[PDB]
């Protein structure tokens, strides 16, 4: 569905339970269920009504556990409950949805970026692998626009990444698009209109405000208006043809700003912050509780 901005888990000292929803409509927060684990580079997305955290890690004062989990929470009830686990964990995973189905991609387990991908079928409630990327990508950006799962930047354990890739299901392939025009690791990617929208993330020098967009028939990306707020492990999402940054690291601040992109007048804005400032969290969109 789509009526409020569900924000779960992220980063600050420690990984985080949180699941808090931003209502545009009235600029309210409300705070519900925590997470059963706290988790932070986790994925968040929506299939039939009900809202999934994907892998991340549990950085805690204990130990550092990556999360192959996959989380349910239905806003009926206000409760998570657990789905089948992914094939291996994932921190810093990158989430797209195609036709109900979740595809999750790489991440990292310990020193291991992987370049696997693998798909969630709900009803059945099973996971199975799909082709892996060209690419060993964590910190990976992804989105889905016209039923094709577009992989962007990320960390191949040496090298920060310009790089993307496209995977086209009916042929279980990955194939090489256009680079970007900035290095970019730990970016929010979203879709807005006929574009792939990179904003922020990490250069191996500093946090970015630039935001640039892939439009799928030119093959280009163009910078369109910076981020006010430079910003790396930001959470990203897109309601009613607005994208919404929340969150992430500046280089000295865990943002708790909120800035939206509206591609009519080609800027952004405060719209609220967070409850507390906080990084790598996963967002998505559905119906309000209860
Ligand atoms: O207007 C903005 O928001 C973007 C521009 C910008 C902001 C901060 C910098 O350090 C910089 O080189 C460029
Ligand atoms: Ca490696």
């Amino acid at each position: 569905v789509g009526r409020l901005i569900y924000t779960a888990g992220g980063y600050f000292r420690q990984s985080l339970s949180y699941l808090e929803a931003y209502n545009p409509s009235n600029g309210s927060w409300l705070r519900l269920a925590d997470l059963q684990v706290p988790r932070s580079g986790l994925a968040g997305c929506v299939v039939g009504g009900l809202l999934y955290a994907v892998g991340g890690r549990n950085n805690s004062p204990d130990g550092n556990t990556d999360s192959s989990a996959l989380d349910c929470y239905n806003p009926m009830t206000n409760q998570w409950s657990p789905c089948a686990s992914m094939s291996v964990p994932r921190n810093r995973i990158g989430v797209g949805v195609i036709d109900g189905h979740i595809y999750a991609v790489g991440g990292s387990h310990g020193c291991i970026h992987h370049s696997s991908v693998e798909r969630y079928e709900p009803e059945r409630d099973e996971w199975h692998l799909v082709a892996p990327m060209l690419t060993r990508r964590i910190g990976v950006g992804v989105a889905v626009l016209n039923r094709l799962l577009y992989a962007v930047g990320g960390f191949d354990g040496t090298n920060r990444l310009n790089s993307a890739e496209c995977y086209y299901p009916e042929r279980n392939e990955w194939r090489m698009i256009t680079p970007m025009n900035t290095i970019r690791s730990g970016a929010g990617v979203c879709v807005l209109h006929n574009c792939i929208y990179a904003a922020g993330g990490y250069d191996g020098q500093d946090q970015l405000n630039s935001v640039e967009r892939y439009d799928v028939e030119t093959e280009t990306w163009t910078f369109v208006a910076p981020m006010r707020h430079h910003r790396s492990a930001l959470g990203i999402t897109v309601h009613q043809g607005k994208i919404y940054v929340l969150g992430g690291y500046d280089g000295h601040t865990f943002l708790d700003s909120v800035e939206c992109y509206d591609p009519d007048s080609d800027t952004w804005s405060e719209v609220t912050r967070m409850t507390s400032g906080r990084s790598g969290v996963g967002v998505a969109v559905t119906m309000e509780p209860c």
